[PDB]
DNA sequence: TTTTTTTTTTTTGAGCGACTGCACTACAACGTTGTAGTGCAGTCGCTCTTTTTTTTGCTGGTGGTTTT
């Protein structure tokens, strides 16, 4: 189903993403999850916030 | 295939046009001489702007910098 989250800031979009990854969980355990970004930039940002929401940023493709 | 020395600068404006001095003949005043007009040459001032006009792919699209 395509959902679209509508919201003024990132960070909020970022909670969403953390509760969506904390609720639904991948079956396998090596299958990558594709964040598709703008920019290497907005890449490394997501990756750093990520990191500081998880504690850790691995196996996550930004294509 | 190797390798040596070394510390001195220079030069550069010219054509246009006038000022002044000396020679040179024409002609009228008093055969000869003084004044006037022009030619030629040495010397010298002067003077040489102003300016601005543009398209170029931000990531046009299998794209993307950096660690072992």
């Amino acid at each position: 189903m395509l959902r679209v989250y509508h919201s003024n800031r990132l960070d909020v979009l970022e909670a969403l993403m953390e509760f969506i990854v904390e609720r639904e969980r991948l079956d396998d355990p090596f299958e990558p999850e594709m964040i598709l970004v703008q920019s290497t930039g907005m890449a490394q940002w997501l990756q750093m916030t990520l990191s500081q929401k998880f504690g850790i940023a691995a196996n996550i493709d930004f294509p």
